[PDB]
């Protein structure tokens, strides 16, 4: 399966291991999955992000290849340890890829694709907050643009508390900004946004629904010297057109 819609809650299981196969059987297919990484406690989907470790090495970065198409969506639960620690931040949650997929430190200047991705920060002074994560072709750094959005807009995330995001995407066409980056916090919209991902349309079409939780950044500021825990549950996706 390249599915084009997804309704994973994840009821059907025990309390206790979730497989790599577990993971492509839920999903159709699960690209870098690490079931060391995954758990079902009570029913959600546990990723864990391992002490002293980083990006890839600490968490689960798995893209989940999907049918191709121009609009899509989707919604899903996510929630911090109810004694989570905070650190720097990282990325959360479920996103889309489109052409390329442009993550790394590879933006999306020469109009071959970017992500639409979602991560917590927390400032200096100790302000938690979810922020859009995108990479697409004017973005104006190396890395992700947030377009300065945050969830809450004042005051913070905080642990423990259930979130439900809604995010959607639309393929534009050629070189105009007639594309579509949209994502909502408990009702709340944080973005909504025309954008450029692409120019070049071939990489034009959204082609996979990535699944990157992490911490980081890449300096080590962004670590944590205790295993730390993330809880999913009810992910719908669907494609639109
Ligand atoms: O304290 C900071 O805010 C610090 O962040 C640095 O930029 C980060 C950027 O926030 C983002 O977190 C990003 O995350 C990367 C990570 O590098 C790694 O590449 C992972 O593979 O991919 C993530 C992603 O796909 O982009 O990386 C940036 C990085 O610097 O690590 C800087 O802005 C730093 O100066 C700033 O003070
Ligand atoms: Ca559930």
């Amino acid at each position: 399966a390249i599915p084009s819609s997804l309704s994973i809650n994840w009821n059907n299981y025990a309390t206790g291991a979730y497989s790599s196969g577990n993971a492509a059987s839920d999903f159709g297919n699960a690209g870098g999955w690490n079931q060391s990484r995954s758990y079902i406690s009570d029913g959600t989907l546990r990723v864990t992000l391992l002490k002293n470790a980083l990006s890839g090495a600490g968490g689960l970065i798995s893209n989940i290849d999907v049918s191709d198409g121009t609009e899509y969506e989707l919604d899903y639960d996510v929630r911090f340890h109810s004694q989570f620690d905070w650190s720097r931040g990282g990325a959360v949650g479920f996103g889309f890829s489109i052409g390329e997929g442009n993550t790394g430190g590879d933006p999306g200047w020469d109009g071959n694709g970017g992500t639409l991705r979602m991560a917590w920060y927390q400032t200096d002074a100790g302000r938690v907050f979810f922020q859009p994560y995108i990479y697409h072709k004017d973005q104006p750094g190396q890395y992700g643009d947030t377009f300065g959005k945050s969830y809450p807009s004042s005051g913070s995330i905080t642990k423990g508390t259930t979130y439900h995001v809604h995010v959607y995407i639309k393929s534009n066409t050629g070189s105009n900004r007639d594309g579509r980056a949209q994502i909502i916090i408990n009702g709340t919209t944080v973005l909504d946004t025309a954008i450029r991902w692409t120019t070049n349309d071939a990489q034009r079409l959204i082609k996979n629904m990535t699944f990157h939780t992490f911490r980081g950044g890449s300096q080590t500021y962004w670590q944590s010297p205790v295993d730390s825990y993330i809880y999913y549950d009810n992910l719908v996706l669907r494609k639109i057109r």
